[PDB]
């Protein structure tokens, strides 16, 4: 068996000539040559069976990506694992191989307005399909946007994805949240569980702002610092937007703050396209009910060169799963059963 960065990567005989790409807490990704299709692929080794959270994320992603098929969404081409539950210590997911990601690009590359326009179009085109399946990504950020040498974009990492549940979205003030801080919508810190489509739109808005200047727009250093960065730019919420927040602790926190004026988008982004800033404003709307939806965003004048709703496909049916109260052993069983279709037997 081939070894990489001092770890076993037993994917053979089908996949050979492994080269390191990157890694996570419970996984590792390598590039490898597919001997059947005669192409280099990306292989993600995951070792999640020791922690139930890692099992839940592994299972959510495998189930979703096996039902999804879209040009702007990473696929699962094959799954390698041992033939029995007992012998299965790791799972290997064979996926699209991509040269870079938007996090990597933004560290060193200035994006032309045409690149920002095309990247945003592909993000929203992929997002339309995800939302049409009644699924929320819930962790959109530049490192979850993969790009190949011709600028084709694919959304990856569905580990934190959920089925949309807008009727059970309300919660208390400063409620614990898992998704990446800098891309969190203001309502997460105030009264939302992140169970509505508007949560993904906010993250896309943050990504657009980051593409315009190569810097995250709201780089909070801790939980409540995130809301203060957002308010620092949007300004104080209006009476109407406050009246939509019925939770007293959340509302009174906003009321306790001195008045702050909105920082104009053309002051933060003086070289940006005016149509891009108009769309940014609509994605970065404080009130999640007033926030632009993915299909409206696609129809915005800024994306007129690409907009074609007949070439922006939707899922063949909504998604339906309950993994919250399932032990790591039972989740191992479901990972085994979900990956059975790829075994030679
Ligand atoms: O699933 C992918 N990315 C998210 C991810 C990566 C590692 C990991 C977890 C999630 C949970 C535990 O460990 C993924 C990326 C790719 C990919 N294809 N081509 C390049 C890349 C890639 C680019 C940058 C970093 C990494 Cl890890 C991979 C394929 N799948």
């Amino acid at each position: 068996p081939e070894m990489v960065r001092g770890q076993v990567f037993d994917v053979g005989p089908r996949y050979t000539n492994l080269s390191y790409i990157g890694e996570g807490a419970y996984g590792m990704v390598c590039s490898a040559y597919d001997n059947v299709n005669k192409v280099r692929v990306a292989i993600k080794k995951i070792s999640p069976f020791e922690h139930q959270t890692y099992c839940q994320r592994t299972l959510r992603e495998i189930k979703i990506l096996l039902r999804f098929r879209h040009e702007n969404i990473i696929g699962i081409n094959d799954i390698i694992r041992a033939p029995t539950i007992e012998q299965m210590k790791d799972v290997y997911i064979v996926q699209d191989l991509m040269e870079t990601d938007l996090y990597k690009l933004l560290k060193t590359q200035h994006l032309s307005n045409d690149h920002i326009c095309y990247f945003l179009y592909q993000i929203l085109r992929g997002l339309k399909y995800i939302h049409s399946a009644n699924v929320l990504h819930r962790d959109l950020k530049p490192s979850n946007l993969l790009l190949n040498t011709t600028c084709d974009l694919k959304i990856c990492d569905f580990g934190l994805a959920r089925v949309a549940d807008p009727d059970h979205d309300h919660t208390g003030f400063l409620t614990e949240y898992v998704a990446t801080r800098w891309y969190r919508a203001p309502e997460i810190m105030l009264n939302s569980k992140g169970y509505t489509k508007s949560i993904d739109i906010w993250s896309v808005g943050c990504i657009l702002a980051e593409m315009l200047s190569n810097r995250p727009i709201f780089p909070g250093k801790h939980y409540l610092d995130q809301l203060n960065h957002i308010l620092g730019i949007l300004g104080s919420p209006s009476q109407e937007d406050l009246n939509c927040i019925i939770n007293l602790k959340a509302r009174n926190y906003l009321l306790s703050l001195p008045h702050k004026n909105k920082v104009p988008w053309n002051r933060l982004f003086p070289n940006a396209d005016s149509k891009a800033l108009d769309l940014l404003d609509k994605m970065l709307t404080f009130n999640p009910h007033k926030r632009i939806e993915v299909e409206q965003a696609l129809a915005h004048p800024y994306l007129e060169q690409y907009y074609d709703p007949s070439d922006e496909p939707i899922a063949e049916a909504p998604f339906k799963f309950e993994l919250d109260d399932l032990p790591k052993e039972k989740l191992k069983e479901l990972i085994f059963e979900e990956t059975a279709r790829f075994q030679p037997g």
